[PDB]
């Protein structure tokens, strides 16, 4: 179960599941894949490639260009994310080579992809390879680069500031500045757009949009969330990182409160960094860091999440998958215990996809017999859920004609933590959608 630093045909034969832990921006995605990739056709496996983001989906898709690789928005090798093959599980192919890119992402979609991956693997019906410099349990946050990193221990500014940190705004290079939330990084950019910089933020639900805009000439920050840990590619000489995030945290199975700003992991410490020193030729590089790291605890509620998803996948007679063994130990939940009958299961899915709910969110509705177009859950909960805009409580007309206070049964803090996500979850909520 060690990881290699080097591909090897053998590990295409069935039940080998190997890591692939060469440092970052060793090659991993343009030049080991690709090598994989013409092994795999050659002995005639069927095949398929996971990456993290369609914008990764679409730098594989040139690094492989000439081979007979499809990509799917939802002989031949196939090409989907993370997300799209777990998605596609949860609706009513039998590869035997899984590869998946940046397999240290942990969305919940993609614990589940990892889980259900491993466990075939381990049925005896495929091979599999992880790429990811830091597989999980990964304690080294400084790991090697192609280029030496000067790295410094600084405070970093995790609010709007009016003076002071010079050294934040003098710089004349590209900086890629990591920051905990949606709603910070918007306060951040403000400040820096403020001192005149020109800003690109990035988020999840932003950035297959927003990224290409980095890939010009005239931007001076990107202010990102964690996104960008999962195979970003940034032509930038600095990285701030705040050393923190927030942690979804499922409170005695009642709410999902987000806990923090608090520190990142090891694993996402190095990935940060990792953006920068990439170029063999360019020393100089720098990595502004803000504090310490610390490992995830039982309680992240992604792991949870995850079995949710994979109680959920058919896998073979009776069987469930289990989480990739060494996430496994994260969840206390019982494997089975969140599996949903035909029809809950069907709303469970319709949440997710077309309603944009969190999987915890998702199942509560499901599980309590709500149908997808029934939106009075959104308005009859405790008044302690009353969600707030403004300080004002959140109102919404409903299509029924009604104006009704925004009090969801089950409270999960990311449906509210900034506009974006509050707008939406106010249009599910009135029983609209946005045109996606
Ligand atoms: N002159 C250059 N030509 C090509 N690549 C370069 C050059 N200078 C820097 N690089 C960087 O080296 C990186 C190595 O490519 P690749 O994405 O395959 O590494 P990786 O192992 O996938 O990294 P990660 O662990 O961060 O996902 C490129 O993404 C690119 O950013
Ligand atoms: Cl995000
Ligand atoms: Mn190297
Ligand atoms: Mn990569």
């Amino acid at each position: 179960e060690t990881p290699v630093e080097c591909f090897e045909p053998s590990m295409l034969k069935k039940k080998q599941l190997t890591v692939l832990d060469l440092h970052p921006g060793a090659g991993k995605t343009r030049r080991v894949l690709p090598e994989i990739v013409r092994e795999a056709i050659k002995t005639r496996l069927r095949t398929v490639i996971l990456a993290p983001t369609r914008v990764v989906a679409a730098e594989m898709e040139e690094a492989l260009r000439g081979l007979p690789v499809r990509y799917m928005t939802t002989e031949i090798v196939d090409l989907m994310c993370h997300a799209t093959f777990t998605s596609r599980l949860l609706q009513p192919p039998n590869y035997n080579l899984y590869i998946m890119d940046e397999a240290h992402f942990t969305d919940p979609s993609s614990i589940a992809a990892r889980g259900y991956i491993s466990t075939r693997v381990e049925m005896g019906e495929a091979a599999a390879i992880f790429m990811t410099a830091t597989p999980p349990g990964t304690r080294d946050a400084f790991p090697d680069s192609n280029s030496p990193i000067m790295d410094t221990e600084v405070e970093v500014p995790e609010r709007a500031w009016s003076s002071g940190f010079d050294w934040v705004t003098d710089h004349s290079g590209k900086t890629v500045w990591f920051v905990p939330s949606v709603r910070n990084g918007n306060e951040i950019a403000a400040c820096l757009t403020k001192a005149g910089k020109r800003v690109i933020q990035l988020s999840r639900k932003t950035f297959e949009t927003e990224f290409q805009k980095t890939k010009h000439q005239e931007w001076d920050f990107v202010v990102t969330t964690d996104i960008s840990e999962m195979g970003a590619n940034f032509k930038a000489d600095r990285v701030i990182d705040s050393r923190r995030c927030l942690k979804p945290v499922i409170l005695d199975g009642e709410r999902v409160i987000l806990a923090g700003p608090m520190p990142v992991t090891h694993a996402s410490a190095a990935q940060r960094r990792g953006r920068i020193g990439r170029n063999p030729n360019k020393p100089g590089d720098e990595y502004l860091y803000g504090g310490g790291c610390a490992e995830t605890d039982e309680d992240h509620a992604h792991w949870l999440e995850a079995r949710m998803l994979l109680d959920n996948i058919y896998l073979q007679d009776g069987l469930i998958a289990s989480l990739y063994r060494p996430e496994a130990d994260k969840v206390a939940a019982i494997e089975g215990e969140f599996k949903l009958r035909t029809e809950q299961r069907k709303t469970f899915v319709e949440l997710m996809k077309r309603g944009d709910l969190p999987v915890w969110l998702a199942y509560q509705v499901a599980s309590a017999g709500i149908t997808y177009t029934d939106r009075r859950w959104c308005f009859d909960g405790t008044t302690n859920n009353t969600i707030m805009e403004d300080s004002v409580p959140a109102e919404v007309w409903t299509r029924h004609g009604e104006k009704r206070v925004l009090k969801p049964r089950w409270m999960d803090a990311r449906v509210c933590s900034d506009h974006a996500a509050l707008k939406s979850f106010k249009e599910f909520a009135a029983g609209k959608r946005a045109a996606a």
